[PDB]
């Protein structure tokens, strides 16, 4: 149960419950499985099923199906997906976020009329590429090179560590078309790669630690046609398409955290006051009243500032300096808040037959593997440093 | 440079632009002496100065000179003028938080009609006297005993940690009636005093760590004769006006720890943009630009909180558990930062001619001065035992 | 490459390489299946050979096999041991202290001579049952009932969270003997029970988030048979024995996060110097030599702490503040640098192809299971507050 | 009470006898007035008193009066030499350790001879000057020109952050003699000042947030004339005695914190049995028993580490990242441990007349002062990169 001191309106609340109500039913009892199998079998369906409520496409513009709202209602939605699965959670992130509307930003007539209508509906599964296994942070240090033979361009490469690799219809990689730059910035362009196109291919889905089902994968480019009207933007202007996006993509990016610390407390809360312990209920002792009201003002403290941010990038001001801060902030106290919820548990949350360890071992993704807290400090150091 | 991004309004804009202004021309460029000799000594043209721009009563009705706005301004006003002076802050914060929404909550026509006006023009000083010498935190354990007689009520004992004792002419003490209550809760009443009532006198101010400025001293009560009017409330039910607006003074102090936050950031960004080791601005060395992040982004995050749950308590919703999570975060985070600020700073954070070891002794106050952090942390765990 | 700072004898740091070799062959390859397949194919000749080696009964006299050490090398082998593997730590742990010294302390020349020898020649593996379903902290709480029928006693209840349950061949298990008691702790009495006792039974192994491969079961008794002469200690006194050791069981149990820090090091400090990100190696910038730093320190201070309790309390002064404050620090430090360590990976810390993840989840285990840190914190405020 | 865990001798535990029994009677009583006055005005005759006991040239030849003793015997008088005052702790580091133990490592017979049997008696107070007011952490970067003008040398310019200048005899100053060196490293020459030389003269005291009574000043030269005799070690190799003097300045400037930890336990363990609050100790509450836990833990392992070191310092070993790390631990936690002091304490430690505030403001500078928690962490990392 949520507050209304959030500022959420009539609309944004029904549709927080909306999700919750769905996500109860469709997506929470299977959290258990997808994380111990690896695999999310209905994930077809289950894209299906949100393309259908609207929040897919849920910034995307009505012309394409979407539903036309701002980064908030992506947010909670993203909150809600995390809270049931975080697997599910950066699943619908990579798909909605950071494909879809790179497309719209970036996208020209006849990508946005193709990709977008089935990328809204749940026909379609896509996935972002701009990491290789050299290069994860260095991203402009890539090595995936694309050559213009006439009106194709030929790529060869890997790319790895991208979410929905194995299931995407639609990708969009960063290939290095000249290695001759000035800055090597200026030499990389955005490339939109469907599946079944000759010499494109993935390998075998990673085993990691946490948000296990959301299907990360690398991908193998053999000699790969690519016309040339699947460009995202212009040729050598990769970057461009590349930094556009990246303080509204970790602005979206900070709801998993959020969902997680509530999934987390939603656990720990009605668990300390059933278990007792000396005669009393655990959750009467005043060290685990303490435990519980840092992880609450901690998560009370991350869900406003995100969504005092997120608000903000909806009405015209949008800066890098506060959607670097802001999930900063939620992948730093997410863990910290997952080890409380083990801590409460006590031998109980160490087993895996309980929720309170795939919390932790999910919260840590978005401090390693979603972008570095290190990077987002530097970023908002520079930001200090050019005022 | 403060950021729209907390959701204020022109008109608050407005306002916090004032108060800043009025406070750099006026409070600012004293707050280091006001530290040196523990003393205001323009404290009552100050307080006029405050009235007649109108925030002695942002709170308080028209009906009596005040503005009648919300807590969100008031909460503002407090963070500008710790942002100028963490001890001037106390002081505004025990005269119209404490003192003048006491009298507005709990107070009778004939006693509002009498002492409001001059404590909204800034003529009268406000002062609360819930604590004493063995009662910090069981406030409920008085030894101020107040035995009727007639109609008149003779107190007798001593109150401990009294803000503006020494300079207020009007004050609220909470005194023992009934010394036979089985809970003690009914044991107490509250008493308007005003100086000059013969029987009553105060100490010497105290010599604290930080926050010099803001005289709190010891009220002494020898045969002190109050008449049966001037008590705050119903007798024998001085626990009601005590608890009566508790989370709305823990959010408008909440402030405080803001504002002294703003402080240390607006010398140590500055600062590390002007000051070079090796060649280069220190503000560029990772390790500072990654603790300038981490201090913005709690800054940050401790002002949406606060000011979200502020606008909460505007709206009719107003809960305790928040407003005691909201001023325990603060208070953590500004000593958290004022720990980090005198780092960036380097040996001269050490000495007394910069603002940073000022800024650390003021907030330490909130931690343990103002309320406990334990205290609020068993606040918020029992506000989840009752449900 | 550890430092010979702690200072150790010429034949402490003998044994060390001698463990370190035998381990970096026998156990060290191993670790990473162990995990994943949840159990130790070779636990029973990895026991034999342990033994062997003369660290099974490091602590125990030289009469029955053992090696007649002190408790810093029982310290030493238990660091090594987690190093590679901290389920088969666990398991030593478990076998080597809190059962052969529970008997050469508590058990008789009968006892002594029908179990030490081949607990400690690795035939037997040994395990302690104090821990019940819903008595983990409250050791006074337990629920296992032992009626005496003339000169037996049938024994009725379970057991839960048991180390080396499955394999073990000799266990110390504690039963409720009189429901009457003042304090239930005078109702409680240790007995021997013996692998394939009509009546005995174990359940299905825990899957746990860590630690996995050290075996930990639920014990079943229904209606078990126990001759008078399998009593440890004396009838009616099971707290005096329950209580004898646990000081050198936290102390001895605190090489575990120690040898998990050390592999979280081992594996990340060379890791930072081949990793490359912007031209140069990741371990050059700034935030990373931090972190390096941080977690040097915090396992230096803690390998200390723990060494110096482990000296003092082989001289006659042993006591349980100390003895539960270097479990705390020591549990408490090995999260956060497991934590830390996956932070200096990146990605490649996200998968479970390394070893970065089964750090983290086994040094949790030490913070929540063998003991609690609010436990402990109160152990030692009480040990405060008995001055 | 100190417990004998360390691994003391038994002269080292009469040794801390002694230094407690003398400075609970001349320095412990005289703290608070030392610290309100900014001054000790019985600076010689305390220190004649203590170089009378044999604690002021602890680690020097017995053949200049010194004791000949190892480096645990120097923390261990600098320990509770701040565990009484602070500042006159810091005062007894700078003159025992940075002005003699630098004379011994690099002092001809014939300056060994001129300085030191009276800088171990008291009569002479000694001092180091290698900060500047323009490079505090950036020490290669000094701005003081030494021209050899013959039989002497000329120095110009100025010093900043001078322990015991005001009142030292003797002082160790660094001045560049050659400003146009490749590396900027061998431009650098130790020099002897003695006080009454013309031209040197000592700027007016420092009023510093903490440590108030360890006069600190500026240093002016202006055509100071130095014998050609008064040089240390060499010429235009100033930066190897800056070098040589810095493991074994870190490592004993470690007992400072562990003096004010000490001292802030020893306040706060006897004043939580005696305070009441709800009707019981508030050291029999859960959280304050914590509170007490966490700090006597991170007490004895910062005492562990240090003492450990320190063992293996006096043995041969000394290691450069391991003496930086023991400060960088020890400072870090007493910060912590006087502020949790302080919120033990409550209201009664906010004001000055306890001395909890002090303890929090004397535990910064070992944070900031005497080097840098950055640059102690950028030592230990740049020692692993070299490997
Ligand atoms: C769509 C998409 C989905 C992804 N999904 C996942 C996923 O599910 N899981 C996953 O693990 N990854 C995922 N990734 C990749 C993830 O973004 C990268 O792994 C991440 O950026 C860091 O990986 P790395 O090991 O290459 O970083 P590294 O550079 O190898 O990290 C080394 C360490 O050094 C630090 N560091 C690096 N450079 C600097 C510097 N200049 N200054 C200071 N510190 C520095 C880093 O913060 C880090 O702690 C995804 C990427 C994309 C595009
Ligand atoms: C208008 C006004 C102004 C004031 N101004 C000041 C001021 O300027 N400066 C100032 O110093 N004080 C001031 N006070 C008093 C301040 O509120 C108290 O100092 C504070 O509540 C602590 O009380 P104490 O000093 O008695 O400490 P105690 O409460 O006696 O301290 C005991 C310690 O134990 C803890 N504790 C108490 N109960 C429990 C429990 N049940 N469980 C666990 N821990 C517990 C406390 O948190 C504290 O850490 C003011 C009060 C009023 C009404
Ligand atoms: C030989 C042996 C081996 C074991 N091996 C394992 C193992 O491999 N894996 C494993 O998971 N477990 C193991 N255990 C069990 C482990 O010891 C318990 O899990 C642990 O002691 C407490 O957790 P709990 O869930 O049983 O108790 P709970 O009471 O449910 O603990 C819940 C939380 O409440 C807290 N709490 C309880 N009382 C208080 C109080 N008065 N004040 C403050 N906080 C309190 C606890 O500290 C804990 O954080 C073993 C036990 C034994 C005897
Ligand atoms: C006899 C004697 C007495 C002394 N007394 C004192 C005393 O009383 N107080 C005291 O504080 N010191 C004292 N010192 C030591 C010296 O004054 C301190 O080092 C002081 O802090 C000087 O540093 P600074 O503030 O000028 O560094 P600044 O450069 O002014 O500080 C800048 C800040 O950035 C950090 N920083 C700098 N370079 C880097 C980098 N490359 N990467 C990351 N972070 C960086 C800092 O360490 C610091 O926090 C004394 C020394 C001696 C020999």
């Amino acid at each position: 149960v949520d507050d209304a001191i959030n500022g959420l309106s009539e609309e944004q609340r029904q549709l927080r419950q909306t999700m919750a109500k769905f996500l109860q039913e469709h997506l929470a009892p299977k959290a258990q499985e997808i994380d111990r199998s690896n695999e999310f079998k209905n994930l077809r369906e289950f894209w299906k099923q949100l393309g259908n409520l609207g929040v897919l496409g849920i910034t995307a513009p009505v012309q394409y199906g979407g539903s036309g709202l701002g980064y908030l209602e992506h947010v909670l939605v993203m909150e809600e997906i995390s809270r049931a699965s975080g697997a599910v959670g950066l699943s619908y992130g990579a798909h909605s976020n950071l494909c879809i509307n790179q497309l719209v930003r970036n996208g020209n007539e006849a990508q946005k009329e193709k990709y977008l209508p089935k990328l809204i509906s749940g026909e379609y599964i896509g996935a972002l590429a701009m990491s290789e296994p050299n290069a994860g942070s260095d991203v402009v240090s890539m090595k995936l090179k694309a050559e213009k033979k006439g009106n194709h361009y030929i790529l060869n490469g890997n790319k790895f560590w991208i979410t929905n690799g194995p299931d995407a219809d639609v990708l969009i990689v960063y290939a290095k078309t000249d290695l001759a730059a000035v800055p090597a910035s200026r030499g990389i362009t955005a490339f939109i790669v469907e599946k079944g196109m000759p010499g494109f291919s993935t390998s075998k889905k990673l085993d990691k630690l946490g948000m296990r089902g959301s299907n990360t994968c690398e991908l193998i480019f053999e000699d790969c046609k690519i016309p040339a009207a699947n460009i995202l933007g212009h040729e050598n202007k990769g970057v461009y398409v590349l930094m556009s996006g990246l303080d509204l993509e970790r602005l979206v990016l900070a709801g998993g955290p959020l969902g997680l610390m509530q999934a987390v407390l939603d656990h720990t809360i009605p668990y300390l006051h059933v278990r007792e312990a000396f005669g009393q209920k655990i959750g009467h002792f005043q060290l685990m009243q303490g435990k519980m009201a840092d992880m609450y003002t901690r998560l009370m403290a991350c869900r406003q500032y995100v969504y005092n941010v997120a608000k903000a990038c909806d009405e015209g001001h949008c800066t890098a300096k506060d959607c670097a801060g802001v999930i900063l902030y939620s992948a730093e106290c997410a863990t910290q808040v997952a080890l409380d919820g083990i801590q409460c548990f006590g031998g109980n949350g160490y087993i895996n037959d309980f929720p309170m360890g795939r919390f932790l071992r999910d919260a840590k993704l978005y401090e390693i593997g979603a972008g570095t807290s290190e990077v987002r400090r530097l970023v908002i150091g520079r930001a200090f440093n050019a005022d």
